């Protein structure tokens, strides 16, 4: 598990259950191409993304779908989605946690990179 | 103005008006003593609790009645209030900005030193 | 003045100037179009982006290059920029201000619509 | 483990490790006694502050030494601490994960409440 994504909901004190999550890989032609997608679980949580020999080097995108989140919630959010985008395994394989946490009109992300 | 607050709602992508705000400093004894109090303006800020005169070295706290903020909009938060401590070093010209983002259940704070 | 873009550095506890930032309009094609860009001041801010006219609803990309800003102090961050796609609604008077707080493996991002 | 704090470091993108954590509650006279306290191990985690027999409910503050840690890391940060106030178990007992994001000048917490 190389790649983990973890949302949590700022405004009830809880993990962001069901938040559709796309991740897409900078191809040669500088076009993003989907490389896998999911949904967190009850824990906020999106484990099982990729592996260690599909994640290569290169610049990915990960694509938090938070418009609908809360719009299921009834709240008209600002951003049409959260996006995170970096250059990963650029000096190895690493383990990346990719952790953002959601309000309807701001959103932090933070990164926890392991060796 | 060498202390400046300023508050936002994450929740409604606004300033957060009318938030009461008290500042205290850190005594000899240890306790703290107020220093300055007021309440957000229209626009989440809070201008003019102190002079660069009495603005002395030490350690300050500036809490953030965010519980009430909450309470006042139907929601019910986790925090009892936000605290921010810290140590005024005074070396050299510097103004602080005290900034807090607010949600039910999280909040962030940064400064601003200038 | 309907866009303001600010940027704070959380690790020196100062503005992010000389941040680049671009800004994008989707167009009819699902492409994102130039539509305005800009350096931070001193202050961390950035004005005069667009105008009121020019500034019709539809959505928008603001890009910050964050990883030039933290390369120039010698830190390797973690993001190759930081994006906020909003839809601007301009259903009734708004001004958006866009603000991000910089640390080199995380920021946030809040916008403040008055 | 009805009360778990969790701190990462915003600038190494990292657990925050051997963090000092106080934990006090307010008794009848208004004063902070001493509750709990600990170090966040390589996780950046601290577990078994407390029991669910002792969690009573009351008014628990949460006191993370980010000073020492930053000062550690040769950086001079700008809080003495983070602090966490809240109410707990008002309406029955609860989990409470307290998460702290800290970089020198600011810091970001939330909670995660569950049942
Ligand atoms: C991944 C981890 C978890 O949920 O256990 C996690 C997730 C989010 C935060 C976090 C807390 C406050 C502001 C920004 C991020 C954090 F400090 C730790």
């Amino acid at each position: 598990c190389p790649l983990m994504v973890k949302v949590l909901d700022a405004v009830r004190g809880s993990p962001a259950i069901n938040v559709a999550v796309h991740v897409f890989r900078k191809a040669a032609d500088d076009t993003w191409e989907p490389f896998a997608s999911g949904k967190t679980s009850e824990s906020g949580e999106l484990h099982g993304l990729t592996t260690e020999e599909q994640f290569v080097e290169g610049i990915y995108k990960v694509e938090i779908d938070t418009k609908s989140y809360w719009k299921a919630l009834g709240i008209s959010p600002f951003h049409e989605h959260a996006e995170v985008v970096f250059t990963a395994n650029d000096s190895g394989p690493r383990r990346y946690t990719i952790a953002a946490l959601l309000s309807p009109y701001s959103y932090s992300t933070t990164a926890v990179v392991t060796n």
